């Protein structure tokens, strides 16, 4: 059968809008009707045009828009640690980045995305802040914010890097250890890789392999080299058919942890 055709048909009956993350698949992404990053996702979801969200990104970011749109339907392709960082910092925010789970946003004053870690955290009164889950931005918010750091791809890849494409600048995720940190040239969300990459010809994306290809689409001629070539490798465009014909994968979240992580997310959006 032909998918693309199918997937028309149905995003039209059931009046369906389909969102993709960078990290997509070619095939997913040319049938969207957004792609971006975390941040842009979020945006694109509020206040949602369509009566049914396909979400082809994670789990969490599913989430995020259903906590968004509790009255529609979004659909997916495919704790006390917390509290107890809480008890020992009690004026402490609590800044959860949106790779998480929507428990644990609910325990959250406010989220965050790679795109925004940043300028969230500095528009934050106290000089003391809990973030989690993921200890490698949070060091890179302690660095570009000096606020306490309150917790809760190798150089050698950098090196080969260097040494195939010497001219080709870095694009390093904010996910990505210290060090490797230290060598970028420009360090930001997928969606901010995108908007930088004017800045240089050739680039060497240490992120995922698909965002390779998100460049490419956006950058014809340019030269984006994956941070490890000979590394071999997921939603797939039968997935989303299948998800629209069958409106399987129907994301939910308890109302009282949403209403809670809502509040976080839509103060994340106003910062």
């Amino acid at each position: 059968m032909d998918l693309v055709e199918e997937i028309l048909r149905l995003k039209e009956e059931r009046n369906a809008i389909i969102l993709a993350h960078n990290y997509q698949l070619p095939e997913v992404q040319d049938i969207a009707d957004f792609i971006g990053d975390s941040l842009e996702l979020a945006r694109r979801a509020t206040r949602v045009d369509a009566d049914v969200i396909v979400f082809a990104g994670v789990d969490f970011m599913a989430e995020t828009a259903k906590i968004l749109n509790p009255d529609k339907v979004v659909l997916i392709p495919s704790v006390e640690h917390i509290l107890e960082a809480k008890r020992k910092y009690p004026n402490a925010p609590v800044v959860l980045y949106v790779n998480s789970t929507a428990e644990a946003k609910a325990y959250a004053d406010v989220t965050v995305t790679s795109a925004n870690a940043v300028e969230v955290v500095k528009k934050l009164d106290s000089d003391v802040v809990i973030f989690g889950p993921d200890k490698n931005l949070a060091h890179y918010v302690a660095k570009m914010t000096g606020k306490k750091i309150i917790p809760v791809f190798t150089l050698d890849d950098v090196e080969r890097a260097k040494k195939l494409h010497p001219n080709a600048k870095l694009m390093i995720h904010p996910e990505c250890i210290p060090e490797v940190q230290e060598k970028a040239d420009i360090i930001a969300s997928t969606g901010g890789m995108i908007k930088r990459a004017c800045e240089w010809d050739e680039w060497v994306v240490f992120t995922e392999r698909e965002m390779v290809y998100r460049l490419r689409k956006l950058y014809p001629q340019k030269k984006f080299y994956p941070a490890r070539e000979d590394a071999f490798c997921a939603i797939t465009l039968k997935n989303i058919y299948e998800s629209l014909k069958d409106m399987k994968y129907k994301v939910e979240v308890p109302e009282e942890i949403a209403r809670k992580a809502r509040k976080a997310i839509e103060r994340m959006l106003e910062m």
